[PDB]
């Protein structure tokens, strides 16, 4: 099964991908993950990053290259993705194909409907063979509380800090509207939309 | 020995890389080639020329967008030209990191040394690791004369048409003009600035 966390930046996606991937090892199904972008690993994440954090020229400032990118890094990932849903029983991943629709119709004032968020589907999906999650599960979090992590990191980590879009909240409250869209619409396969009091071992037993 | 041919759009690129892939031949020694973008094989290669065409938001829009697309393009080319330069004798390329230099330079209305060039050299040869070519022949041909053998070619061909930099004249000019100061300071490599007129079987004679 091939399951997706999605979510607004500062929401919690990491650690629920912890908590949730716990939940799962205590039911005998073995569990993976993966968390994209892939830093490190996929040099179109590592510019595309580098790019939110004040790089590359111009790069940044085309919602379209900022998505392809995001896009060309999950292309290297098909094999890797595919080999993980043979090999283990659950896979989880810490943001996927839904992030690039939430953030470009974002960036570009569209909704879910939009030309952004159909534009991924055309060329993940369709196009780069993504394989569609199982699951995506919406860690909805309003978009004061989430912006509130955001700062609260960059400050307790010396070398880090938030990039254009954490920085931008109007575009993480349009992004928290978008992502509410495509879930209510199943985008890209079934949603399910939690919180941060969601307890990780029912929302492991909905994850079936 | 690897080999680049430069130049601007409807230059004979593609032409000289025959009659000196040819020219070679008629010496022993085994030739390859490779041209750039490798359409097909590179899904950024062909997202960057689709861009180029009218596709993808405001992708092209972005300089160094364009130009990342075509590192990435190269990236994913480094073991097989690698595996080129060990198989074969020689390896010819229809365009290379320079072009990347050149027409970013031109797009910026920067010079040869300017920032977009400089940025090339990092992230192509420095980052990526791209081997340096032992030669980029600069095919160079006035910007009236090479606009017109675009022109001829979209005429020509009924599924073609001439892209976003091939229909901006100025563009190509100041791309001549960064590629002749790239050649003059040898950028990546020792060069050779040629002609239309260049024998193919001296060329190559010179290319030891
Ligand atoms: C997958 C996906 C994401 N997004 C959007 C959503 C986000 O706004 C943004 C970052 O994606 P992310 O949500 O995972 O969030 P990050 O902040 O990148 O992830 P982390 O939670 O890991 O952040 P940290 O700040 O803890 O960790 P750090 O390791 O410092 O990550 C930052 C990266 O940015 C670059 N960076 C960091 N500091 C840098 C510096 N000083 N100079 C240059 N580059 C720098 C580096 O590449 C580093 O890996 O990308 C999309 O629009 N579409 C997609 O398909
Ligand atoms: C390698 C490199 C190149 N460039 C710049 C230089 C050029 O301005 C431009 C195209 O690179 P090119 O010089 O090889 O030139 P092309 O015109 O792409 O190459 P050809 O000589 O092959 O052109 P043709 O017009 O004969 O051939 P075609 O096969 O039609 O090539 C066009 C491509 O564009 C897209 N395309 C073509 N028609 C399309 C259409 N109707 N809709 C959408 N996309 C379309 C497709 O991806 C196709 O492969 O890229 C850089 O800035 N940096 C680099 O590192
Ligand atoms: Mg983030
Ligand atoms: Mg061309």
């Amino acid at each position: 099964m091939l399951i997706a966390i999605e979510g607004v930046d500062g929401a919690g996606k990491r650690t629920l991908v912890e908590k949730l991937s716990g939940a799962f090892r205590a039911a005998g199904r073995s569990v993976a993950t993966l968390a994209f972008p892939r830093y490190g690993q996929s040099v179109a994440a590592d510019i595309a990053a580098e790019a939110l954090h004040g790089e590359h020229g111009d790069l940044a400032s085309s919602v379209y290259a900022m998505a392809t990118l995001f896009a060309l890094d999950r292309a290297g990932a098909v094999h890797t993705i595919q080999g993980l849903c043979r090999g283990y029983d659950v896979v989880i991943l810490d943001r996927y194909v839904a992030s690039n629709a939430a953030y470009s119709a974002a960036r570009l004032h569209e909704n879910a409907a939009g030309k952004a968020a159909a534009w991924v589907q055309r060329i993940e999906f369709a196009r780069l063979g993504l394989p569609k999650p199982d699951w995506q599960v919406l860690l909805a979090v309003s978009a004061e509380l989430a912006g509130e992590r955001s700062r609260g990191r960059a400050q307790r980590d010396p070398g880090r800090a938030r990039d254009n879009y954490e920085r931008d909240a109007e575009l993480q409250q349009r992004t928290g509207a978008v992502y509410a869209e495509l879930a209510a619409q199943g985008w890209g396969g079934r949603w399910l939309v939690v919180g941060a009091d969601v307890d990780p071992g029912r929302l492991a037993a909905t994850l079936a």
